[PDB]
């Protein structure tokens, strides 16, 4: 019947935990606008289970967010391939975990994982032939990579159907 | 040349700042992982300098030029006098912006992966604007809805900067997307895929190709 807003809530998290939707309880409330304060009573028209998800603070994630929007090249004239397992690399260095420099090591060495958890290395085969793409995956269905676009840093969904094609598994490196 | 690593520094950093690559800077030194201590010592690469003897130039004044002595121009290049005559070969020795501790970003983080779908059946022109105004909420800024909406109602500016909304148009009738501009040429948005969160060049083809401008609601 009601809901008192507390720290943190959000129009979309208190949708989901209750099974409607943000416009349904924009409706209902007479809402305007997505603002909320703590003590706020929302009419409302079993809590599903959360994805887990790294932290904005997160030793893996702050590694990302430095190179995010940067370009990630190994060599002088590097090629794609090498520069996305080469990011792979240097963000797990900063975390005390050393990996193999190429793709293809990095995708033999470690034991597979049939679904990947935030840590976890996802794999791809961009030009079909064999496994020649690597990203980090961060939870909730999106991982981190170099780019073809300049082999700048970008994070995206691993359920766009690209993606979900080119796809080849996931590995484990840490615990 | 010689550099010893201190703590928080990484391959590229190090290649960054002395101008040279990864790859390279593993090679010289023959290094078989990323991981570096703080305790180590990493050979720099060292670039090849010559000149050309013109005239009224001599040892002495070539050494204070460049920065050494007569003596060690002269070890380096083999000599036993300090004579060159003109035309000689002598060898000689020798941007970002992203902040995690931050309102917009925090917001943003915040709801990475997330399908951020606004209705039960509501389309992603529609998604992706109540997300934009989702994420300022938490900023103390109250939005409109839809895109069509945010696209109309806010200064137009030339250039983005870190917090201006990104439109698009990916359909081509009209304007139909929107994004949070965060720095360096990345863009937070519900992608089209499902409606998901994601972080994307602005720089790629595509986004270059349906760009429509940028606003300011900040």
């Amino acid at each position: 019947a009601t809901y008192t807003v507390a720290p943190g809530d959000t129009l979309y998290s208190i949708a989901r935990r209750y099974g409607t939707t943000v416009e349904e309880l924009m409706r209902l409330n007479g809402l305007e606008s997505f603002l909320l304060q703590p003590g706020q009573v929302l009419k409302l028209p079993p809590p599903p289970p959360e994805p887990e998800a790294l932290d904005p603070e997160s030793p893996l994630l702050r590694a990302v967010l430095r190179y995010l929007g940067v370009p990630y090249k190994y060599g002088a004239n590097s090629p794609l391939a090498l520069d996305c397992s080469a990011f792979v690399a240097q963000v797990y260095a900063e975390l005390g975990v050393a990996l193999p420099r190429t793709t293809k090591e990095q995708y033999q060495a470690f034991p597979p994982v049939e679904a990947p958890r935030p840590g976890d290395l996802v794999f791809f085969s961009f030009g079909g032939k064999e496994v020649d793409h690597v990203g980090i995956y961060l939870g909730r269905g999106v991982f981190a990579h170099a780019s073809s676009y300049g082999s700048r840093v970008v994070i995206e969904s691993l359920e766009a159907p690209f993606y979900r094609k080119v796809y080849r598994g996931a590995r484990r490196v840490m615990a």
